[PDB]
């Protein structure tokens, strides 16, 4: 299992504009287009993103391209953020995947706000951090996905996904 397979499980693949769990316009593998309510604003962002007139629809190839860019940007964003980078560097390979997953879903800023959990992960207090991460809007809003990520940080294995 790897970061790509993991995220593909969590986000799904949709070739037509859709609304995410938060009601935002998205396409592909969890690629947020706009927080704006206008499907029109969405279609415009899409065309800008792909470089063609898509009319709300993309191919598999285009979805995967956006996906590659997004994962890359997630990683680069962690490495550029002081707080994030220190945690990342301290972690093993599997746990690194869990942090990337959070950043991809919620943005650098959002994850950087999990101050206490970050400190626990750095200290390698697995159980404590799992309990702290669960006390969040994140967990309450998308509990099955959050539990999968949480288990990954807790155990340092891919068990939560070997089901799926």
């Amino acid at each position: 299992m790897n970061i790509f397979e993991m995220l593909r499980i969590d986000e799904g693949l949709r070739l037509k504009i859709y609304k995410d769990t938060e009601g935002y316009y998205t396409i592909g593998i969890g690629h947020l287009l706009t927080k704006s309510p206008s499907l029109n604003a969405a279609k415009s962002e899409l065309d800008k993103a792909i470089g063609r007139n898509c009319n709300g629809v993309i191919t598999k190839d285009e979805a995967e391209k956006l996906f590659n860019q997004d994962v890359d940007a997630a990683v680069r964003g962690i490495l550029r953020n002081a707080k994030l980078k220190d945690v990342y560097d301290s972690l093993d390979a599997v746990r690194r995947c869990a942090l990337i997953n959070m950043v991809f879903q919620m943005g650098e800023t959002g994850v950087a706000g999990f101050t206490n959990s970050l400190r626990m992960l750095q200290q390698k207090r697995w159980d404590e951090a799992a309990v702290n991460l669960a006390k969040s809007r994140w967990y309450n809003q998308t509990p099955n996905r959050a539990k999968r990520v949480i288990t990954t940080f807790r155990t340092g294995t891919w068990d939560a996904y070997k089901n799926l």
